[PDB]
């Protein structure tokens, strides 16, 4: 049973990267790389990509994942590669220049706060229109390498199917800003049958096709049914959006169900990155702490040996479970911006064995040295992501 490599349930595999020189490996789950690497080699007809940005450093991880979907563009398939204008700013020009120079690939760049006012957050996959990946990782070598992260190889036909048409839908917005021409918003057009099973979840509702979960609907139903138990991972947790003139207004949406699941006793467990130590989110997060029922934990990963890397040796996992029965695996931080007004992604999946696995990945986590819990009485340093 032990030497068994991967971790399955019918219609999706769970993947997972641990940050290198850390006790936090998991030889049970397929790594981002390789399930990549395999994915553009099956694919036969086209693989749809759609990312915030891209980030490379020459003899990487990445690389090889650029080398198979390079191959799979000279086989003859067609790769669609969309990713969000505001990630420009964050992406290696070399490997953008790369993905072009592929055969068969066309790049789009979506300016995502014309439609929504947010970005194109979510990191995804589509090979074929048959398997999907949803995951955190992002199309970024440290992603590969050096940090936490969490995704999911979808091969159930009806939720790839919205992924597909997600893709679609966002791929034609896209050539529609392009051209300066109207894209209209969808109809929210609800299931009255309550979600049951594998499903997706999606944001923002206006562009979601028809019968995709609005997640910021589905996220405190979820919370509303939990009876014992809620785990949560992110990088960043904060009740707050990025407004204007850097303002940060209040996003209460997730911090009410939150805090009415614990108001009605249920164990509330919160691990996030250090990255979340700063001003003035911390704050907020001390503010969390004092509620009854939950604990938080701040989570640092160390330096690689070899030195400093900006942006990388970091948690960006995001993961729930509920009553150890049903699990969440998202694209989204939980703050203001992602489920309202950006492209973002999630599964919920009512699996208890998918749960029971991600809560031994979540215990391995929070029971590790690089976990600790909040500090009421410390003044966190800022944080420095980039350095120093």
């Amino acid at each position: 049973h032990h030497h068994h490599h991967r971790f399955d349930i019918p219609g999706y595999e769970l993947v997972y990267t641990a940050p290198v020189e850390t006790a936090l490996q998991a030889d049970d789950l397929r790594n981002t790389a390789e399930v990549w690497q395999q994915m553009f080699d099956a694919a036969k007809t086209r693989i749809d990509l759609g990312q915030f940005y891209v980030a490379n450093q020459q003899g990487s991880l990445l690389d090889g994942v650029l080398q198979h979907l390079k191959a799979a563009g000279e086989r003859g398939v067609k790769i669609r590669f969309l990713m969000e204008e505001k990630g420009i700013r964050l992406s290696t020009p070399e490997t953008l220049e790369q993905l072009k120079a592929i055969p068969n690939l066309e790049l789009r760049i979506i300016p995502y706060r014309r439609l929504s006012g947010g970005i194109l957050h979510a990191k995804y996959l589509l090979v074929d229109g048959e398997q999907a990946f949803v995951g955190s990782q992002n199309f970024d070598w440290r992603a590969l390498e050096h940090i936490h992260e969490t995704g999911l190889r979808i091969s159930d036909a009806g939720v790839v199917g919205q992924i597909q048409a997600i893709f679609e839908q966002d791929w034609r917005a896209q050539a529609l800003l392009t051209a300066d021409k109207p894209v209209p918003q969808l109809t929210y057009q609800p299931t009255a049958a309550t979600p049951q099973g594998n499903y997706l979840v999606a944001s923002p509702r206006a562009y979601n096709p028809a019968g995709v979960i609005d997640s910021q609907v589905e996220l405190p139903r979820l919370l509303a049914s939990a009876k014992q138990r809620v785990r949560v991972q992110v990088m960043d947790y904060a009740p707050l959006s990025y407004g204007p003139e850097r303002s940060r207004p209040y996003y209460a949406v997730i911090d009410n169900a939150l805090r009415s699941a614990a108001a009605r006793g249920v164990q509330i467990e919160l691990m996030v990155a250090n990255w979340n130590t700063k001003k003035p989110d911390i704050a907020w997060l001390k503010s969390l702490a004092l509620v009854p029922n939950v604990q938080i934990k701040v989570v640092t990963i160390p330096p690689a040996s070899h030195g400093f890397i900006p942006f990388a040796r970091v948690i960006h996992s995001k993961l729930m479970t509920i009553d150890g029965e049903t699990a969440w695996v998202g694209t989204s931080n939980w703050t203001g911006g992602y489920l309202d007004n950006s492209r973002n992604l999630e599964l919920v999946l009512h699996s208890p064995a998918m749960s029971q696995r991600l809560d031994t990945l979540y215990s391995q986590l929070w029971d590790s040295v690089y976990a600790e819990p909040i500090k009421l009485d410390y003044d966190y340093p800022a944080p420095k992501p980039g350095g120093e």
